[PDB]
């Protein structure tokens, strides 16, 4: 699971 | 899964 | 899964 | 699938 | 599991 | 796990 | 388990 | 391949 | 091959 | 192989 | 092989 | 192989 | 092999 | 093998 | 495939 | 697959 | 898979 | 898997 | 998997 | 796996 | 695996 | 590719 | 790639 | 990759 | 990669 | 890697 | 890896 | 990794 | 490719 | 890939 | 790869 | 590779 | 790999 | 790995 | 490994 | 036929 | 042939 | 045929 | 043919 | 052929 | 062919 | 062949 | 074919 | 070819 | 070819 | 070729 | 091949 | 291969 | 191969 | 696609 | 995609 | 993909 | 991916 | 990635 | 990853 | 990684 | 689509 | 889709 | 999808 | 996906 | 994903 | 995933 | 993950 | 590159 | 290269 | 390369 | 390189 | 290398 | 390198 | 490298 | 080339 | 080169 | 290549 | 290459 | 090499 | 090279 | 070097 | 450059 | 370079 | 530099 | 550089 | 440098 | 270098 | 430098 | 490359 | 590369 | 790489 | 790499 | 590397 | 690494 | 190494 | 040099 | 320098 | 220098 | 030298 | 120096 | 030397 | 020095 979590 | 949460 | 979550 | 979700 | 969790 | 927890 | 915990 | 682009 | 980007 | 970017 | 970039 | 960038 | 880098 | 370096 | 950025 | 960065 | 950074 | 950083 | 830092 | 740093 | 530094 | 880029 | 970077 | 970088 | 830094 | 650093 | 360093 | 250091 | 470059 | 440098 | 320095 | 230098 | 310093 | 020092 | 030094 | 003739 | 003739 | 002829 | 010629 | 020629 | 002429 | 001719 |  |  |  |  |  |  |  |  |  |  |  |  |  |  | 139905 | 179907 | 349905 | 399925 | 299934 | 299903 | 189920 | 075959 | 071979 | 063998 | 063998 | 054998 | 046995 | 023997 | 040879 | 022979 | 031989 | 020989 | 032989 | 032998 | 001899 | 011979 | 003999 | 011999 | 030879 | 025999 | 004989 | 004989 | 055939 | 054929 | 046909 | 072929 | 083949 | 073959 | 192989 | 000399 | 000679 | 010397 | 000598 | 020497 | 002398 | 001498 990769992508930032803002 | 790719693509970032705001 | 590609694209951004607005 | 790709395409923004706004 | 990757991605930074502001 | 990877990915900083700030 | 890696990655920094401020 | 995959490389999509976005903004 | 994966690589797609972001912003 | 894997290496998105990211910002 | 496994390596993304951030900021 | 595992080797990721931070920052 | 593991070896992530920070900061 | 294990070796990840910090700051 | 061919994807490279210049600024 | 060939993405290069430069700036 | 090539993808080097320059600043 | 080649990705080198330059500064 | 080369990954090497220059600065 | 390479990964060596220079200063 | 190879990873030293030079300073 | 033949790209170079100069400043 | 032909691609040096010049300054 | 024919990558050098001069200053 | 032939890749060497100068200064 | 061809890769020596000068200064 | 071919990679002294000098000064 | 052929690799001195010189000073 | 070809691509020399002089003074 | 040829490239010579002068002066 | 070929690429001699002169000066 | 190839890459002497001289002076 | 070929590498040679003069002077 | 060829590499000699003259001078 | 080749490496001899003179003067 | 690359070089220059100074 | 690419060398400079000073 | 690389080098100069000082 | 890389040395020059002084 | 890598040597000067002084 | 690594040497110099002096 | 390594060594200078002085 | 460099020939005078 | 060089061959004056 | 290096020939004079 | 080196041969003059 | 060094042959005068 | 040296041979003058 | 060093033979004059 | 296979999809019925 | 297989997907009845 | 399976995914019925 | 099986996931049904 | 078994995950039904 | 085994995971149901 | 085992994990149901 | 290759394979036969028999 | 490779295979067969007796 | 490799294998044969018996 | 390749065993078969008697 | 290559076991039979007897 | 090696392993056969009797 | 090797072993046999009987 | 395609290319099976049967019976 | 895909070639699967049957009876 | 993708081959198996079938009976 | 994948050739598993049935029967 | 991938090659398991059956029966 | 995988190569398992059955039966 | 792997390679278990059964029955 | 897609070359197969059959008797 | 796909190009395997059969008799 | 992808080249078996078969009897 | 991909080459077994099979009888 | 992926390369058996069998009879 | 993956090469066993099977009589 | 994978190899085994079975009988 | 290819070029094979059949008989 | 291809070149590949087949009787 | 591909060069197999089949009989 | 391949070379095998198959009877 | 690969180069087996088959009989 | 790998040279290894089957009969 | 391997070379094995089986018979 | 260099390939000529005679006869 | 060299390889030219005879007869 | 160095390889002639003869007869 | 050398490797001729003779009758 | 050297190996030529006879007969 | 030196191994031709004889008849 | 030496290594050669007769009849 | 190429070219069988009868 | 390619062609027979006879 | 190839080629055969019938 | 390569090229057989009848 | 290869080629037979019959 | 290779190749053999009959 | 390989190669037979019959």
């Amino acid at each position: 699971f990769f992508g930032p979590q803002y």
